[PDB]
């Protein structure tokens, strides 16, 4: 039986008490793994700060560093595990398996998806073919790697999706398959080292749509934004009045990162915004992006070498 | 062979009648002239991202006009694509007609390879002659496709299938001009919409904000800054706010700036009864809709209240 660690982020999704619940609703596991439990944070995702991802991140490291621990399991909220794992396939040194999994039904629901989906992440987190595959969201019998996964729908318990690839493995059952892996840099090969980080650089999100303003840029300006995502319409295209503020907290040395608001696709790089300039996102999407550009700004504001980084991760 | 007005608001889709952009898709698509006598107009001439509320009014008043006259069958609207669910969805809710109102657009640019604005429009006239597109709604036409205007939007940055319907689907199709449709709204459109912009010459400020973790105050408080009436938030999973936004968007809806309850994650319903409070903390829940055409319906309601109720009742029947 491989030894895991559950970290809990939050409640129960079904030698921590959260840890321990979850044994009682799914005994199953107890027959698969010497399972360990640790609660590194009690709240709800949407609740999530920069200081929770560090400390996270952190202690995966820690974890994964020791010769018994064979995989990490983080139960987290679905709002934005999309995010603590994409922040964690950036910065943990190891090719060991690191599996986040929630559930979209209370555990007390009829139909609950919690313990299905913890008993396939544990399938997950000792199987030999997940190592060296980033982190993965374990999900309604999917595998989804960390860059590629995005919550896509608020209710469904089919909300976990891959728009721009699809998933890369299942999980049915607890038989674990995988058919593809990421091609882009991720864990032992990420260039990004959190082990000297206290507090992440403050980015921004705007919303972009038609009659749109100069206001918000300013305010995340004022407060100090050392990065900003604009979800642009269509291919990261702002309006008029927005670009203008765009291009004065590029001038400011705020680095300005085009995404868009339409939920798949590449903002593509383009010249005339960017190489005068603007980073361009390309296959990401605002929230990732927004992880990434953070990431990027812990080591350089150079705008060459983060759109490097966005054409690399 | 029918009349049917083309109105431009861009540039040419592919590639006098009364607009020279009209004319110039006439000799790209001159199958077109078989079908239907086509009459143009130019609403305006901008790439849709630089759409605003005054070429929206501008937009709806011209196309109640056209529709409201018995010479007049059906209208199109060659848009920019990044901004085309926007005011579908605008012209949806303010357009007094049963005739159909067919926008269509072009991902790729006429002199591009494999340019897909010749076949958008040609199918996008059959779609407006057709007898079964009566009393459909507004509809989107592209990619063989004819989505509800409620229900339509940019899903993809570059595809030539960008647009799709995340909640339904597309309502019918259109194959080398051959139109079937499949299904309707049943949410009450035109006809049936309580909205009349007739007399409005300024549409109601509404912001939209995007969620994240470790998110913001600043950008809710600079929304009411600049005389927002209405702010939406699109939120983490069903419709979540980071506690310190929410204590913002509080005071937002407390102060009688209207708060609506979106998603950022691009389907699915926003509810009412989830983990906000939304009575306590004064807000609207979006149901299904995205962000930015909550923003339309919003800004439509503000015209006549900022009633918390009544928007809920808006926002839960259309």
């Amino acid at each position: 039986k491989p030894q895991v660690t559950i970290l809990a982020t939050g409640g129960t999704i079904a030698g921590a008490v959260t840890v321990d619940k979850l044994l009682a609703a799914v005994p199953a596991i107890n027959d698969l793994a010497t399972i360990k439990g640790e609660q590194i944070s009690s709240i709800g995702s949407q609740e999530m700060t920069g200081k929770v991802w560090l400390k996270l991140a952190k202690r995966v490291n820690e974890l994964l560093a020791q010769k018994e621990t064979e995989a990490v399991i983080i139960t987290h909220g679905t709002d934005t595990m999309e995010e603590t794992a994409f922040f964690l396939n950036l910065t943990v040194k190891s090719q060991k398996p690191v599996v986040l999994v929630g559930a979209m039904r209370p555990g007390s629901s009829m139909s609950a998806d919690g313990p299905m989906n913890l008993y396939n992440a544990v399938n997950v987190a000792i199987n030999k073919a997940s190592t060296n595959k980033g982190v993965v969201i374990v999900m309604n019998d999917e595998i989804h790697a960390a860059r590629e996964a995005t919550k896509l729908n608020t209710t469904a318990v089919n909300a976990f999706a891959s728009p721009n690839t699809g998933k890369i493995g299942t999980v049915y059952y607890g038989k674990v398959e995988y058919f593809t892996q990421s091609v882009r840099p991720h864990t032992l090969a990420s260039e990004f080292d959190i082990s000297k980080i206290e507090e992440l650089p403050r980015v921004d999100i705007l919303y972009a749509h038609p009659d749109d303003t100069d206001v918000l840029v300013n305010a995340a300006l004022q407060a100090g934004a050392k990065g900003i995502i604009h979800a642009g319409m269509g291919n990261g295209n702002p309006f008029p009045l927005t670009q203008n503020a765009l291009e004065k907290a590029a001038k400011s040395g705020v680095v300005v990162a085009r995404s868009s608001r339409v939920g798949s696709g590449s903002t593509t790089q383009e010249a005339e915004v960017d190489k005068k300039g603007f980073v361009a996102t390309e296959s990401l999407n605002p929230q990732k992006a927004r992880v990434l550009l953070m990431l990027a700004l812990t080591k350089t504001s150079d705008r060459e070498a983060i759109q490097k980084i966005f054409s690399t991760y």
